[PDB]
């Protein structure tokens, strides 16, 4: 509990490995998943976060994506409310339909636009939430691995002027997720 575990990158980024939920988010920006119906209260990290930021989060939702066409790597900003970050990237993630390599391509696309808004915004935090494998056809090892190496790429192709750190926020009775980037993590140091 007491230790976050830590890898940098080639290119500089500070990756952490953070087992205290999803509500104690401590970054400029946290990632939520999202429904195409901008719904907070349906998947268990969405309804997670919503619990602790308040039903104003929803209001935020509502009224930032009212006659917004929302699709598949629709990306949408909110303010934090009673979160301990300043900004939510609401993202909505692809399914499994979408096309099993095409959805892993995807997921890189939707990490790395996360990364670049935050440094658009000249903020130095990012926090991505375990989501789960919620209707996405593959492991949590391959998700593990995608976004670690995702991280590691974006930060070897490009100069950061306030980007960071990367925090991956576990659950710690999420013993797949802590399992997998252990795992990568021990790997890579
Ligand atoms: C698929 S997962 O959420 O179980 N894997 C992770 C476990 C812990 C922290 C981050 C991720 C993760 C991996 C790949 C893409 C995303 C992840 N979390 C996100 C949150 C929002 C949008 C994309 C992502």
């Amino acid at each position: 509990s007491w230790e976050k575990g830590s890898l940098v990158s080639p290119g500089g980024l500070q990756m952490l490995l953070v087992k205290e939920g999803v509500q104690n988010a401590k970054t400029d920006v946290v990632v939520n998943s999202v429904p195409l119906d901008l719904v907070l209260s349906r998947g268990p990290l969405s309804s997670s976060l919503l619990e602790k930021a308040g039903p104003e989060l929803q209001e935020e939702l509502d009224t930032v994506g009212q006659g917004v066409a929302v699709s598949m790597g629709t990306v949408l900003k909110t303010s934090s409310w009673n979160l301990d970050c300043r900004y939510v990237l609401h993202v909505v993630a692809p399914e499994w339909r979408n096309g099993s390599t095409s959805s892993l391509k995807i997921m890189e696309d939707i990490i790395r636009e996360c990364m670049e808004i935050t440094e658009s915004l000249s903020l130095k935090s990012i926090a991505f939430p375990a989501i789960g494998t919620g209707n996405l056809g593959f492991p949590k090892n391959i998700f593990a691995e995608l976004i670690i190496s995702e991280v590691f790429s974006f930060s070897s192709s490009n100069q950061l002027s306030t980007l960071q750190e990367v925090h991956f926020l576990l659950h710690p009775s999420d013993h797949e997720n802590i399992q997998a980037f252990s795992d990568e993590f021990a790997r890579r140091a």
